[PDB]
């Protein structure tokens, strides 16, 4: 019974082995 | 039962193996 | 039982394996 | 048993191998 | 049985190795 909710955000990855580089 | 929800946001991968570069 | 939504957002990657660059 | 569903949204990529780039 | 709805959106690709640029 998970729920996820998300609002004006921005680089959203859902699932599994990703990658992410966040820069200044 | 997981469920999802994303409002005026930017940028979602949804899947595996994905890439994502974020830059300022 | 996933059930995914998306309301008013920009740049949807639903894959495996993709690449996404998002700039300031 | 998964499902997808989009509303109002710009730059939809659905498939693997895809490459996105988002500009401010 | 994935199911894919969209409504009310502009720059849909269905497939693999798509190319996409969003400029603001």
């Amino acid at each position: 019974s998970i729920k996820y909710t998300i609002y004006n955000s921005t680089g959203i990855q859902i699932g599994a082995y990703n990658y992410m580089e966040i820069g200044g």
